[PDB]
């Protein structure tokens, strides 16, 4: 059904660019820093349009002008996508391979595995030490993970392990896992991790679910539930998922101020019964809240450091190449 | 099995156009106007090359199971005699539509056939223009040849055309058309033909040079049918080879073989001594264009 929510831009050279007939470009820019800049030229009737995509240290700018035979030059349609580009040229990407280094950096921000935790809320529960210290499995948590994904053995597992031991057996015998569209998702359950006599604080749980962004909390009944209850420098956004057993499963979502809003909106009457619907509803959800956390103060500085370095790569690349293909030693 | 077209003519269409390739271009001191289209390509398991170097006279095609080389050595390679400075890359996003353009301006959409009816002992000009009158069997061979109809070729009563690839041909029946001091309105179209169909009902020799014509250079002689082939010694081998039991059973299979071989009869004679001026004159005064071209809107893309 519905797209999933990574940054859009990160699609257009996939769907538009590559395989088709485009230019790629690159400049410096004092201001902006490295430029790398890709204009493509379509034809649909006698409309002929102009879609550009300029990236920048910060953004990456789309969009699809009309051009009208009453041609702009590259430094001029640059100008068109981001006001504020300020170069005297720029330079043809000449190198045979840069489409694919360029898709790449592209997506190098949609992510294809994922790691959340589920933590199971007993009635009272109100600390870490009671959140976490917990062994028996509930009828409905059993249904509940049945439905979530399947059971897998750790011990020969080739799937994404998250983090789980999958050669000594040293994080649990077993986890729940899953292939969604095309990502690969594991999950950290609680109570499927070792249980630890006389660490109340129960580490060996905590330093998998601690250092996830985003958890499922199960709850056979109705009990509060703030982030403020877990310690934690990666939790940043929560599912609590209640057992109306009467078989309805009663959904909320919390979150630290910090994160913006995400995934799909939760229905009127925030009910929903076991089935299709309520799996593909709570895992787009889970991923879209990871990907809503990603804007959280915690992250944001990381994540600008991480596109300003590949672009700088990726912009060295684009150079070294394009200068070897038009005459670098012959 | 495909129409003798220059088969490098094809190739721009093919594998470039639409696809992710580079278009670059130089001034040989030796050989002019360049135009050469690179393409890079993974075949899964195994990375190939492709190239399309075009010059004044001839575009040298090849592909590269290549291992990373650089602008000039992928010319090197396809035609060793290139020595230049440096090649200049195409910018302008409407350039590949002018290089099919170019590409395929020597594939001939149209075609004007002639049909010269022989009547036993004919020999001169004269005589086989003269006939006036057609005999059952040249009727039963000619609503064979295509359809009867009231693309022009360049009129009289009536005529015969046919649809092929999508080409478009018009034939010249010389005694469908009007009769007038020897035969100049039958000449005037049969005569600016360059292969042309002779039928006979009886079996007689036909030589080219029974007509005089600088631009008819191939016959295919077909004899009530008994098909043969005469063309000068500057024309190749040409259209499907001719059957074993050399004659030709009448229908389908057989229309089909004629009208590819009259094609391919012209793109032979097109290789011809006397098409050749015409040729380069072409080829080149067409290069010299889309290299101004393709210089004027790159350039434009970013200095002058």
């Amino acid at each position: 059904k519905v797209k999933l929510e990574c940054n859009p831009t990160a699609r257009i050279y996939r769907k538009h660019f590559l395989g088709k007939e485009h230019f790629n470009y690159y400049s410096l820019d004092t201001a902006l820093g490295h430029l790398v800049f890709s204009l493509k030229y379509d034809v649909i009737g006698d409309q002929e349009h102009l879609r550009l995509l300029l990236r920048t240290k910060c953004r990456t700018y789309h969009d699809v002008i009309p051009i009208s035979c009453l041609f702009p030059n590259v430094v001029q349609m640059a100008k068109l996508v981001c006001e504020d580009v300020n170069v005297d040229r720029f330079y043809p990407v000449l190198y045979p391979k840069a489409s694919r280094l360029i898709v790449t950096f592209d997506e190098h921000v949609i992510s294809n595995n994922f790691k959340f935790g589920v933590i199971y809320q007993k009635l009272g529960q109100t600390s870490e030490e009671e959140l976490f210290s917990t062994n028996e499995e509930s009828p409905a948590f059993v249904e509940f993970l049945e439905f979530l994904g399947q059971k897998v053995k750790l011990q020969d597992f080739k799937g994404f392990r998250g983090g789980l031991d999958v050669t000594h057996g040293q994080t649990g015998t077993e986890s729940v896992y899953c292939n969604f569209r095309n990502k690969e998702i594991m999950f950290h359950v609680s109570t499927k991790l070792p249980y630890t006599e006389g660490d109340a604080q129960q580490l060996q749980r905590k330093r998998h679910i601690g250092n996830d962004i985003v958890a499922v909390v199960f709850q056979d009944e109705n009990t509060p539930f703030v982030p403020d209850m877990i310690a934690s420098n990666f939790l940043h956004a929560y599912v609590v998922v209640q057992a109306e057993g009467g078989p309805l499963y009663k959904v909320s979502v919390t979150a630290r101020d910090d994160v913006p809003f995400f995934g799909p909106p939760l229905p009127d009457p925030a009910v929903f019964r076991k089935g299709p619907e309520f799996q593909e509803f709570l895992l787009t959800k889970l991923i879209n809240a990871e990907y809503a956390c990603y804007k959280a103060e915690k992250f944001a500085k990381l994540e600008e450091r991480t596109r300003a370095a590949l672009l700088e790569t990726l912009y060295e690349e684009l150079h070294i190449h394009s200068q070897s293909m038009m005459g670098l030693g012959g």
